């Protein structure tokens, strides 16, 4: 299986564009940036709001924990390749501690509102607007030969007042190479595409489209998250109970994949459930045939069947957002 779009980007570009292992970091000054308060974390970082001592402007300081240097260079190189793209978080500086050589990535500050509180407050149009902006970031990174691999609300910073969105967290992102087998241990469980759940390793940019679909379904159906599995097996089951086991079987046969016998047993058999059966009173002002048509074209087992980011931005669902932009 190969990507249907942007397959040759890294093929056509110089090795230095994608060979993140060769990257040579030019360190900035650790003193230029000081910590104000902790604002987030991951298994391999602590993230703080900070201030640029030189101009008193806010910034974000992502202090990285010990990991193979290759993992750090990858995040850095990807950020460097994408810096300036639409709605991509900007990496402003890279510094380290002189004694521990503890590295910190310095980013632009986004005055984010916790998604758990922000989303229930978004209007139908807000949803359309933010998904559109998020789509711009994804088409951009796909166009630059990169797969994000961790699309989820926690990695989408929104300054709601400034209607500004930034796709952050490029720490699991990879360069797309035709026919490469990737590690399937990426993305948050609730946002993992079928391909990851069934060991299809030759995946591509379309994985990010499943994740976006999951985010979108959560927003319009007001169900965070929408596919709530306890572990990877249970995640495939949660998907199968909505999408149906028919399409799954078609999918696995198309790609020659044997499901693990115990997994096959957990999944069982399920009818495809229509998207309106998730319709209720809290979400109603939010679903419409165009929302459903768009969602349906994202949440497909077959990654090759999913809309591309580009196609998605042209879907009728976003016509009002396009119109506003065009002025
Ligand atoms: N540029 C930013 N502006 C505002 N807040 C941010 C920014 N970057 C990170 N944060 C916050 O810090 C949190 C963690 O940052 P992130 O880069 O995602 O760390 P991580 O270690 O890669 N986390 P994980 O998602 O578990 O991989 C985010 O979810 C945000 O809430
Ligand atoms: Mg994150
Ligand atoms: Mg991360």
């Amino acid at each position: 299986s190969k990507a249907r779009v942007y397959a040759d980007v890294n093929v056509l570009r110089p090795k230095e564009y994608w060979d993140y292992e060769a990257l040579t970091v030019q360190w900035g000054e650790q003193d230029d940036y000081e910590v104000v308060r902790k604002v987030g974390r991951g298994k391999y970082s602590e993230v703080f709001e900070g201030i640029n001592v030189n101009n008193n402007e806010k910034c974000i300081i992502k202090i990285l924990k010990p990991v193979k240097k290759k993992k750090i260079k990858r995040e850095i190189k990807i950020l460097q390749n994408l810096c300036g793209g639409p709605n991509i978080v900007k990496l402003l500086d890279i510094v380290r501690d002189q004694h521990s050589k503890t590295p910190s990535l310095i980013f632009e500050y986004v005055n984010n509102t916790d998604f758990k509180v922000l989303y229930p407050t978004l209007t139908d149009y807000d949803i359309r607007y933010y998904i559109y902006e998020l789509l711009k970031a994804l088409d951009y990174c796909h166009s630059q030969g990169i797969m994000h691999r961790d699309v989820k609300p926690h990695n989408v910073m929104i300054d709601h007042e400034l209607r500004k969105l930034r796709l952050i967290d490029w720490g699991l992102a990879e360069f797309y190479h035709p026919g490469k087998e990737y590690n399937v241990r990426v993305a948050s469980r609730y946002f993992k595409g079928p391909e990851l759940l069934v060991d299809l390793q030759d995946y591509d940019y379309s994985l990010d489209m499943w994740s976006l679909g999951c985010m979108f379904a959560g927003m319009i159906f007001r169900k965070e998250p929408f596919f709530y599995g306890h572990d990877n097996h249970d995640q495939l089951v949660k998907i199968a109970k909505v999408l149906g086991t028919d399409g799954l079987n078609v999918y696995l046969n198309k790609y020659r994949i044997e499901l693990d016998p115990q997994l096959e047993a957990l999944v069982g058999r399920h009818s495809r459930k229509p998207w309106l059966k998730f319709m209720n009173a809290d979400n109603q002002h939010l679903v419409s045939p165009e929302a459903i048509d768009f969602l349906d074209k994202l949440l497909r087992y077959d990654h090759q069947e999913r809309l591309t980011a580009l196609e998605a931005m042209t879907h009728p669902y976003f016509q009002q957002v396009r119109a506003a932009e065009n002025s």
